[PDB]
RNA sequence: CCUUGUUGCUGUGAAGGCUGGCGAAAGCCAGCUGGAGGCGGCAAGCCGUAUUGAUCUGCAAAUCAUUGGCGUAAGCAGGGUA
RNA sequence: UGAACUCAUUGUGACAAGGGGAAUCUGACUGUUUAGUAAAAACAUAGCUUCAUGAAGAGAGAUGAAGUGAGUUCUGCCCGGU
RNA sequence: CUAUUUAGACGUAGACGGGUACGGGGGAUUAGGGUUUGAUUCCGGAGAGGGAGCCUGAGAGACGGCUACCAGGUCCAAGGACAGCAGCAGGCGCGAAAAUUACCGAAGCCUCCAAGAGGGCGGUAGUGAAGAGACGUGAAAACAAGUGUGUGUAAAAACCACAUGAGUAACUGGAGGUCAAGGCUGGUGCCAGCAUCCGCGGUAAUACCAGCUCCAGGAGUGUCUAUGAUGAUUGCUGCGAUUAAAAGGUCCGUAGUCGAAGAACAGUACUUGUUUGUAAUGUGGCUUAUCGAGAGCCGAAUAGAACGAGAAGAGUUCAGAGUAAGGAGCGAAGGAGGGCUAGAUUAUUGAGCAGCGAGAGGUGAAAUUUGAUGACCUGCUUAGGAGUAACAGAGGCGAAAGCGCUAGUCAAGAACGAAUCCGAUGAUCAAGGACGUAGGCUGGAGGAUCGAAGACGAUUAGAGACCGUAGUAGUUCCAGCAGUAAACGAUGCCUACGCUGUUGUGGUUAUGAGCACGGCAGAAGAGAAAUCUAGUAGGGCUUUGGGGAGAGUACGCGCGCAAGCGAUAAAUUUAAAGGAAAUUGACGGAAGAACACCACAAGGAGUGGAGUGUGCGGCUUAAUUUGACUCAACGCGGGACAGCUUACCAUACCCGAUGGCCGUGUGAGCGUAGUACGCGAUAGGUCAGAGAGUGGUGCAUGGCCGUUAACGACGAGUGGGGUGACCUUUGGGUUAAGUCCGCGAAGUAGUGAGAUCCCUAGGAUACGAAAGUUAUCGACAGGUGUUAAAAACACAGGAAGGAAGGGGCAAGAACAGGUCAGUGAUGCCCUUAGAUGGUAUGGGCUGCACGCGCACUACAGUGGUCACAGCAGAAACAAAUAGAAGUAAAUGUGAUCGAGAGGGAAUGAGCACUGUAAUGUGCACAGGAACGAGGAAUUGCUAGUAAUCGUUAUCUCAUUAAGAAGCGAUGAAUGUGUCCCUGUUCUUUGUACACACCGCCCGUCGUUAUCGAAGAUGGAACCAGGUGCGAACAAGUGAAAGCGAGUGAGUGCAGGGUUCUAGAUCUGAUACAAGUCGUAACAAGGCAGCUGUAGGAGAACCUGUAGCUGGAUCA
């Protein structure tokens, strides 16, 4: 029974070009630490609840 | 059917037997002894495959040469008898 | 059974004396046959199967008649015609 | 090595052959016990393209020495010459795979005749994210990498010191679960892709492709491939074998592994001391480079060996010792244990004869078939070959397979009783040996009954099968071969420790009990449960399993006359496996209760046939708008359409929330007999954004309906049982109903049923003066008779008698059941001034070859026609001269008509009514079609019911009922039952079904792919041997010429041993979305299934014979 390779590659070809948009130098080493951990704050109390990424 | 004549040389090595080894048994493996067979190679013989050889006014109204088949046997043969 | 020495072509010196292998058709084997154009795959053979009979100077492990052809493995269906 | 003598040497504790390998010190992983690796700094071995010979030397069978062959090369003047990078750089190939044709009088060492010469050995840098350390990529005031001097070295560079500039510096994999971190926004719509595994995507994708935010590790992070761990899935420590994979059919037996008490003895294992035995690595430490790997120094150490010591266990011996260890023997007794000899009561067939005179046989029902040549049945005679009924059992015997009439005879064994004898003789078992139901095979005897194969008769779409008739090999015996069974209690053999009650068999007994061999019922433990040959446990020895498939198959080998049997692989494929036990449902051509005119029995009226009314399909058309299809679509959408309804077709006309921007009284736009007059912000254009739509999707919904079902079920709290999913427990009587009565590991309250409510039947003491109305009352199986309870019936009184009759309301759960065309209920998609929005005039919804559903009039005389009466539910009715809506009709009496004067279909010219419009309705005259009681089928109905007969001040409605929804008149037949059919509930039981029987599934045939066997004839390599021939070198002998043992490279010719590969054709397996023919298995799966063996057959499979329950029976 029939079959064809006419396809390959389509949504590629289909899906819009966006451009990256421009961002700063992240932080690397201790100083992302710092970073992470001023705002982790929440989190080392062991009660209530932290939350890393929330859409709402 | 009755009475007789006619087996020389060699190869292979069945059944049965004795020793030695192995095995708990049953019975297996060596070496030797023994000498069976419409069994192998030949002799005397009996036969008749090939050369489509010789001969075809023959040696001969069926022979001759070389080459072949069997040859310890449902083998070959004289006389008497049906 | 060994070893050495020896020869100018080498030694079962003349005579006597197997060519061998791979396959297929066919008949099991040794044996027999067209005397005088056919030796064969034809005939025979051991084994297998069928048939008829209580009659004998013979008595069913007997006496005669047919067919197939050693061994191994198989041998299906049909009694309408004769 | 050679001469003569002796036959040895080595093997199941694995010889010999073949395959493979540099060996250790050490490395990786690791709680422990282990599993894997070692070309690779140290030690020892071998080689220098492949083989072989050799001179010199203290030392080579040397190759940066020589000589010859074989395979390859280089230069030439063609005559000859030279050469060997598994040294250091370097080049080409091969591969998925690995650096500079660099500097060196310095460090560590080696070589010479040396106050010096040589060394790619060694050292120094360059190159590369194989590995291992320490740190940058900012701080809150103030941060690498640069540069210059000095150092450093053999010379350098880097490193370090001081001094100058300054302000540079993160990526890889992910975000549904395992597994840390987004239901974010846009594309795509089972596509394209993602995903180790599970799984995503069919227009609402937290999983694809991208953007944006997060997470993890970080100068690093992902992937592929080997291995160690995960893993008690290789089990010494430490798994399993009743049913999941797994105890050999039973014995004997060698090698092998394992073996009393008592008294003594000896030191080789065993354990331990002292001394040896380890550079590096590793282990326990300390000291110096800024720190940390690194470097330097210290201490102890494995296996292996030398000499002493201790004697528990192991070992050797002894007999004034004699196993709930074995063998020999004695006494009395028991048993379908075995071989042989001689007898037996019946039965089934066959023949003979006698009696009788028509059928026998066989089945669910029948046919083949046999009988007047006398069957069948009843007598008497006989001839054979099998078998031992009832007694006969959770009884006995045997190693298992197996063994059942009575006597006599011949060997051996088990158990019991007891002061017999010998003394370790024993347990288990590769190899080897003996037995083994049935069916089968080789030869003989025989042949009653039964019966594979083969042949018929039936049944079926077809039966080749199941059933019946018949019939052969076999089924019996003797002498052998064979070697398999669901050969099963699916549970190896010895030996232990272990609770109670009961019942057997054989001996013995102080009569209390024991010993051997059993059955049964609990308990406690155990186990995933079911259950227990399964409890406790490092006792000994053998067999044996490691996810499904392919496969107990291929090749080789051993046995067999054959049939075959024993033993046993790879390639390939796949996420689970009708794997195990239990639980809840669904189903059964399973069992037992119930129930019901949408079930039947007993009956009564029809429908299906004709003509017409109406809906549905099909076809036609400009359009014939559309939903709905078993009950539960089809006089259904309140769907009786002239307009409207109306969604469809033809023509024509009409319109637009708000906000921004722009443009406007010097006039946006509008009317017109459209160009110059009238009216003026209202209604302009463009971007956003509303709203509207009988447009789409009920598989995006809400609401409401229908159906299960009008059925008996339905959840909560507390207690009980089970590891859990889950069950609340024994199913006996009753009702319409888990409605109730009994009884219980359960008990208490509720929903559903019933009660209540509404109508119909009886009832003033109230109200009225009109004569009726309404009514808190009346019936409860209450009374009698039926001897548990709950109940039921038969009588009796009573207006009314067993839910008084009829309605209405009415659990939980469900269904992708219906409706977006009911809705200012509604999500999302679509259209939106040339509209899918309104309006108007017309046309269609009503078209007609034809198949269906439901109704209405009929087929006459139990009728038709004329007239006359006369009665409902109660109360409504201008007028009308042929006739043109209305207050019953069947019916009662008299006439008439007389067997198509029954019947009114298609049609003619008229006469009126409703209406904006006849196409709709009424009336009169003509006309007079089929139909003479309906094939296969099919629908309701138990009493004021069915059927008959009219009527609606009920609904539709201007006019239209042959439709619904009511209402009254006349009024039966038969039963008062049952579970046979059709279904529905409950309880037991089986299951390979859960998507739930419309389920699931087996085998041929045909088509594709992929991997493997065989096969006439063949190719390659690569090893060792056997024969030829023989280059180089050569001891010896010779003045010499020569001659030449021996060591041998190469090469002839035959063979073998290994590994690959070709091959016409045949034959397996696996995957085939769904092709063709049947339906073999799973329910008593429609003939209960399965194992062995033998025939047969399109194919699953069918048939004989013995066996098993894993069976549909613990009886
Ligand atoms: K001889
Ligand atoms: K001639
Ligand atoms: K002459
Ligand atoms: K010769
Ligand atoms: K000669
Ligand atoms: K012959
Ligand atoms: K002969
Ligand atoms: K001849
Ligand atoms: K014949
Ligand atoms: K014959
Ligand atoms: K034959
Ligand atoms: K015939
Ligand atoms: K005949
Ligand atoms: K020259
Ligand atoms: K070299
Ligand atoms: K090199
Ligand atoms: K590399
Ligand atoms: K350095
Ligand atoms: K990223
Ligand atoms: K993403
Ligand atoms: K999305
Ligand atoms: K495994
Ligand atoms: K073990
Ligand atoms: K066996
Ligand atoms: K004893
Ligand atoms: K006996
Ligand atoms: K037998
Ligand atoms: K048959
Ligand atoms: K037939
Ligand atoms: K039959
Ligand atoms: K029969
Ligand atoms: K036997
Ligand atoms: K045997
Ligand atoms: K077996
Ligand atoms: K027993
Ligand atoms: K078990
Ligand atoms: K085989
Ligand atoms: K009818
Ligand atoms: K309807
Ligand atoms: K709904
Ligand atoms: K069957
Ligand atoms: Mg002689
Ligand atoms: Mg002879
Ligand atoms: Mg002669
Ligand atoms: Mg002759
Ligand atoms: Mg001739
Ligand atoms: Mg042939
Ligand atoms: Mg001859
Ligand atoms: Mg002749
Ligand atoms: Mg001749
Ligand atoms: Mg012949
Ligand atoms: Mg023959
Ligand atoms: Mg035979
Ligand atoms: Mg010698
Ligand atoms: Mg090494
Ligand atoms: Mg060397
Ligand atoms: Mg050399
Ligand atoms: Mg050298
Ligand atoms: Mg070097
Ligand atoms: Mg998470
Ligand atoms: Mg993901
Ligand atoms: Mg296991
Ligand atoms: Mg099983
Ligand atoms: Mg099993
Ligand atoms: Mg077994
Ligand atoms: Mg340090
Ligand atoms: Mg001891
Ligand atoms: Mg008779
Ligand atoms: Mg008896
Ligand atoms: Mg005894
Ligand atoms: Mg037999
Ligand atoms: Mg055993
Ligand atoms: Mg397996
Ligand atoms: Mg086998
Ligand atoms: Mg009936
Ligand atoms: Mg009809
Ligand atoms: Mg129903
Ligand atoms: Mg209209
Ligand atoms: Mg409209
Ligand atoms: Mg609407
Ligand atoms: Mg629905
Ligand atoms: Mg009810
Ligand atoms: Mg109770
Ligand atoms: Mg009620
Ligand atoms: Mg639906
Ligand atoms: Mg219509
Ligand atoms: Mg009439
Ligand atoms: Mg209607
Ligand atoms: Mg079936
Ligand atoms: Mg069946």
């Amino acid at each position: 029974k029939a079959i064809s390779l006419n396809k390959a590659g389509k949504v590629r070809g289909q899906t819009p070009k966006v451009e990256k948009s421009e961002k700063e130098k992240a932080l690397t080493g201790r100083a992302a630490w710092r970073a992470k951990f001023k705002r982790r704050q929440e989190l080392f109390t062991g009660v209530g609840k932290f939350k890393f990424n929330k859409q709402g």
